[PDB]
C-alpha cells in the first residue's frame, strides 16, 4: 500500500520526486505459480500484448521470486488497460491504486535522490537519508543541487565514460562561497523509474588523490619559508630510500610554478622532505582529507588518512604526489573549494543554504591566491590540462593520473583520470572535480581524458550561471 510523500526539489524548486496516483498492475508469485502457472491459456498471451512485454520476459518476472507475494508487472497503466487486465480474471494478477514515486530527471539525479523499496521506505541516497521527514509529518525537501547543472554534468561525464570504455567516473561540483553541492554526478548510473553500480560512488569510492595534492604541497612549502614564488629546483632524477624519484616530462630545472605546471614528483618530493612528515600531514587534514563530509547520505565514506608518528623518507615523497592516504571524490572537491575561497574551509551540504555561510580559515588569503594563479599555468601553453581550457575565461586546475592500487597493496598499470580545479581563477564561484576510473581506450592521462570532460563543464556552468568572463 505504498502511499504519498514529500516532494524532492532542486535549488530553484524543479521537481526531482514526486508521488503520482496511479493504477499499477503487480503479480502474487507464489498464488500465480500455485493456481498453474503461466499455462497454454490464451489470456496470458493477452496479459503479454496488452503489457506489451513477451512472455518470456513475464515468466522470467514471476519465476524469480516463486513464493513471493509482490512482483511488480507495471508501475502504471490507463484505465482502458487496466479495466481489460482485471476483466482477464486471471489468478495471481492484480490492479490497486497508489502513489508512484516518479523522477522526472531520471538516469541523471538517481544516485542523489535514491528509490523506494516495494513498500515504499527509501532505500538508497536522499529518498533513504530524508525517509522520516518525506513519509507522514509529511515535509517537501529542497535540495541545494541544480537540475540544469546536473544535466551538463552527468552528460559530460557519462559521454566521456563511454567513449574512454572506464570502469566508472565521477564528477562534484561545489559552490566556492556556501559549500552546497550544486552537481553530484556517476557514470554507470540506472534508471529508477523503470521495471528493469547503484551505490553513489562520489561518497563510497575512496581513491589516492595522485598528482592532485600538489597545490597543497607548494601551500605549506611557501608557509614553512622553504621556498619562494620565483624559485628554482633542481628537477632531474634522484633517490629517496633507493627508490629512483624521476619525472614523466624530464626537466634540468622548474620555477615552483613550473612544479604544478609539469607536475614535477621529484620539484614536490624535493618540497616535503625539506619539511617534517607532519607539515603536509597537517595541511591535507587543514583542507579536510581524513575527515567526514557529514551530508547524511548512506555508504558515505571519509576515507583512510595516515596517523603514523614515523615516515620513511620514500614515504614522505610519495606524499607529496598524493600516494599514502584514500579520498572520496566529494573530499577532493572541498580540498579545491577551500582553495577556491582563499583558503576557507566551508562545511558541505545538499540542501539549499541561506547565505552567508561561516567557515574556518586554514591558509591565509594571499598565500592561497599566490599559488591559485600558478595553477592558471596547467591550462595555459606549456602546461598539461590545456584541454581543459575556455574560451572567454582564466581557469586554476591542477591535472593528476593515479596508479590504482590493488587488492594486495602493488600497483597495477591500471589508472585513475583527474582534473580538479576552480574558476573563474580571478574570482572563483565553482569547484569541480573529474575522476575516470581506468580509462582503456588508449590515452589514460588526467590531462588527455578528464581535463577536456572539466573544460565542457565549467565552460556551461559559467555561461548558465551568467558569470562576467575574465579575459
Ligand atoms: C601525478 O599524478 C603524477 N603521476 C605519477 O606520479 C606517475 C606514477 O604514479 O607513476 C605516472 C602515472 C601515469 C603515467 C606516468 C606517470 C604526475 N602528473 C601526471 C598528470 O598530471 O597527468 C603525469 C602523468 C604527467 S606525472
Amino acid at each position: 500500500v505504498p502511499t504519498a510523500r514529500g516532494m524532492i526539489s532542486d535549488r530553484s524548486g524543479r521537481p526531482l520526486a514526486v508521488s503520482v496516483p496511479v493504477n499499477a498492475v503487480w503479480a502474487d508469485p507464489k498464488e500465480l505459480i500455485e493456481q498453474g502457472g503461466i499455462s497454454l491459456d490464451t489470456r496470458w498471451k493477452a496479459l503479454s500484448d496488452a503489457l506489451e512485454i513477451p512472455l518470456d520476459q513475464l515468466a522470467t518476472r514471476i519465476n524469480a521470486n516463486p513464493k513471493g507475494r509482490f512482483v511488480y508487472l507495471a508501475r502504471q497503466v490507463n484505465p482502458a488497460i487496466g479495466d481489460y487486465i482485471r476483466k482477464l480474471k486471471l489468478p495471481g494478477i492484480h490492479l490497486r491504486q497508489e502513489s508512484r514515486r516518479y523522477y522526472p530527471a531520471g538516469q541523471v539525479m538517481a544516485h542523489i535522490i535514491g528509490v523506494t523499496n516495494i513498500d515504499g521506505q527509501g532505500i538508497e541516497g536522499v529518498e533513504k537519508s530524508f525517509d522520516r521527514w518525506l513519509t507522514g509529518a509529511a515535509h517537501n525537501l529542497v535540495l541545494s543541487v541544480d537540475e540544469r547543472l546536473q544535466a551538463l554534468v552527468y552528460r559530460e561525464l557519462n559521454n566521456a565514460v563511454a567513449f574512454n570504455k572506464a570502469e566508472s567516473g565521477t564528477a562534484v561540483l561545489v559552490d566556492v562561497n556556501t559549500g552546497e553541492v550544486l552537481a553530484m554526478a556517476n557514470s554507470p548510473s540506472y534508471n529508477p523509474n523503470n521495471l528493469t553500480a547503484m551505490r553513489n560512488r562520489a561518497i563510497t569510492d575512496i581513491f589516492e588523490p595522485g598528482s592532485t595534492v600538489k597545490p597543497m604541497v607548494v601551500m605549506t612549502a611557501l608557509q614553512h619559508g622553504v621556498v619562494k614564488e620565483n624559485s628554482v629546483l633542481n628537477t632531474l632524477p634522484y633517490f629517496v630510500n633507493g627508490h629512483q624519484i624521476k619525472d614523466v616530462a624530464r626537466y634540468a630545472e622548474l620555477s615552483v610554478t613550473g612544479i604544478l605546471q609539469k607536475s614535477s614528483n621529484v620539484g614536490v618530493s624535493k618540497l616535503a622532505l625539506a619539511m617534517p612528515s607532519s607539515a603536509l600531514v597537517d595541511t591535507y587534514s587543514r583542507f579536510g582529507f581524513g575527515k567526514a563530509t557529514n551530508l547524511g547520505l548512506v555508504g558515505e565514506s571519509s576515507g583512510l588518512y595516515p596517523k603514523k608518528q614515523r615516515w620513511s623518507d620514500i614515504e614522505r615523497a610519495t606524499f607529496s604526489f598524493g600516494y599514502g592516504l584514500m579520498v572520496t571524490p566529494l573530499q577532493l572537491a572541498r580540498v579545491y573549494a577551500t582553495i577556491g575561497s582563499m583558503g576557507v574551509y566551508r562545511p558541505l551540504s545538499i540542501t539549499r543554504v541561506d547565505p552567508p555561510v561561516a567557515g574556518e580559515r586554514i591558509f591565509p588569503e594571499p598565500l592561497v591566491r599566490t599559488v591559485v594563479h600558478m595553477m592558471e599555468s596547467v591550462a595555459l601553453p606549456g602546461g598539461g590540462g590545456t584541454k581543459a581550457a575556455i574560451k572567454g575565461y582564466r581557469i586554476a586546475i591542477k591535472t593528476g593520473t593515479a596508479k590504482k592500487v590493488g587488492p594486495d597493496g602493488k600497483y597495477m598499470d591500471r589508472y585513475l583520470a583527474y582534473t580538479a580545479g576552480v574558476a573563474p581563477a580571478s574570482n572563483p564561484r565553482f569547484a569541480l572535480v573529474v575522476v575516470i576510473n581506468d580509462p582503456q581506450a588508449g590515452k589514460y592521462y588526467g590531462g588527455a581524458v578528464s581535463a577536456p570532460v572539466f573544460g565542457a563543464i565549467m565552460g556551461g556552468v559559467l555561461r548558465t550561471m551568467n558569470i562576467e568572463p575574465d579575459a
